[PDB]
């Protein structure tokens, strides 16, 4: 019978800081999605996804014994052996992949990477790890980072992702003017980024008392990520699932009942007020199918103060296989002061290579911005195959450059995903820089196909 190759794949996402504790026999609650929160269905437990990606944080164990204890849980779950793709550990932050026997074909151009984030490198022990590879013609990438803890730290925390960004080098090494945000069809950044609910102490009662209840509205209210992103202070345009599980920190360790958030000598004499911790983030690509269908929290394994976050996805993919791109009326504004000329560059794996535009003209925008205008004078892209099944689920990412300095001063994603061909149609990207909102490209495009 037909072999037709995959447009969707079902990826398994879990972070786990293991509170330097060996964990106990059975954690095959962890990857059935079974516990609080939006979890999987007991009809499904026999159904293995297709990418599992574990990152564990403070774990004790060897690679050796963790991809041990890794397998035979799934292989209690699914029958299925999986195979290792990738293993990758940074001190005790440690990120693995694993895969059906049956893709084993179709993942390639694997790489691994890893950035520390430290004031003193050598002092803490906090950073990130991270895996892309492509599944078919679909890039994937996954992160998995343990950020500065502390309550009082946010703006260290989001300092830490904003290095971990920049200089983690993962995927196509000819996306020069992209960071990780912008080079996978499907990015996942995940760990315990440490964010905390900001709250006072003497709440605490208060908080637990919530808690009890299931009303976590009030209290996701005051958690930095949210709000941090809110502000456009961090994973600018990530997504999250809604969180409906108890907060993952600070547990006392061998039940689930009890919340440690008390000061003590081993603390540092600090409070660790229940927080949300543990988190799972993921940005794709404009227009690409990807579907959360769990995130929530484990209640059964209980050696380490934090409970263990697990996450799925539907995720699209594409597969192996005149044609006109054209751009008009198009513009960005910036945020920058620079007096320099801007042009465009254009990348995609529909393109034979990258393509420079001709610099555009400034103007002061309505607000006192800077506005660069480039009209109908952009190139017209040539993509290498014409066929519309083909071109229509292509992207391609932009990235403005001052021509003085050859810089990008931001950079952002258009899909082809049109509803229509030959016909003028708006377009529309933020433009991020180093993982900062920095200004907007829209215009119009005109996309011609074989028909
Ligand atoms: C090491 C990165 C790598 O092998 C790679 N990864 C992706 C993704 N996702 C796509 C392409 C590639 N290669 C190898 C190195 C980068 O430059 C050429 C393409």
């Amino acid at each position: 019978m037909e072999q037709p190759e995959p447009d969707m794949i079902t990826i398994f996402i879990g972070t786990w800081n293991m509170g330097n504790a060996p964990p106990p026999k059975k954690i095959t609650s962890w990857f059935l999605s079974k516990g609080q929160g939006k979890t999987r269905d007991d009809s499904a437990d026999y159904i293995p996804h297709d990418i599992y990606v574990i990152g564990t944080q403070e774990d004790p164990l060897s690679e050796k014994e963790w991809l041990e204890i890794l397998k035979h849980s799934l292989q209690e779950i699914t029958s299925v052996t999986f195979k290792t793709v990738a293993i990758h550990t940074l001190w005790n932050i440690r990120i693995v992949v694993l895969a059906k026997p049956e893709h084993e074909n179709r993942i390639s151009h694997i790489c691994t990477d890893n950035v520390k984030t430290g004031i003193a490198n050598t002092l803490g022990n906090k950073g990130a790890v991270g895996v892309s590879f492509m599944f078919n013609g679909t890039s994937l990438g996954f992160v998995n980072s343990h950020l500065t803890s502390g309550s009082e730290k946010k703006l260290r925390r989001n300092q830490n992702y904003m290095n971990i960004l920049r200089f983690l080098a993962l995927g196509d090494k000819k996306l020069s003017p992209f960071n990780i945000t912008h080079r996978f069809t499907h990015l996942f950044w995940f760990g315990d980024l440490n964010y905390r609910v900001d709250l006072p102490t003497w709440e605490a009662e208060t908080i637990i008392q919530k808690i009890k209840q299931q009303q976590y509205a009030d209290l996701l209210s005051h958690d930095q990520l949210l709000t941090e992103r809110r502000e456009q202070k961090v994973f600018l345009h990530f997504e999250e699932e809604e969180i409906t599980f108890a907060p993952t920190y600070r547990f006392e360790r061998l039940t689930r009942d009890k919340y440690a958030y008390t000061k003590q000598k081993a603390t540092g004499m600090k409070y660790n007020l229940p927080s949300w911790c543990d988190r799972v983030l993921w940005k794709s690509y404009p227009l690409v199918h990807v579907v959360c269908q769990s995130y929530g929290s484990t209640s059964d394994i209980m050696t380490s103060d934090h409970s263990p976050v697990f996450a799925t996805f539907e995720a699209g993919v594409t597969s192996q296989f005149q044609g006109q791109i054209e751009f008009l009326r198009c513009y960005a504004t910036l945020k920058t002061k620079s007096q320099t000329k801007f042009y465009l560059e254009f990348h995609s794996s529909c393109l034979e290579s990258f393509v420079k535009s001709q610099e555009g003209e400034n103007e002061e925008g309505s607000e006192g911005e800077l506005v660069v205008k480039f009209g109908e004078t952009l190139p017209k892209l040539k993509p290498i195959i014409s066929d519309p099944e083909y071109l229509l689920d292509q992207h391609i990412l932009i990235s403005i450059k001052s021509s003085d300095s050859d810089e990008s001063y931001g950079e952002g994603c258009i899909a082809l995903r049109l509803e229509a061909t030959e016909t003028q149609l708006p377009i529309y990207t933020p433009l991020t820089h180093h993982g900062e909102l920095t200004g907007h490209f829209q215009g119009e495009i005109k996309l011609q196909t074989s028909q």
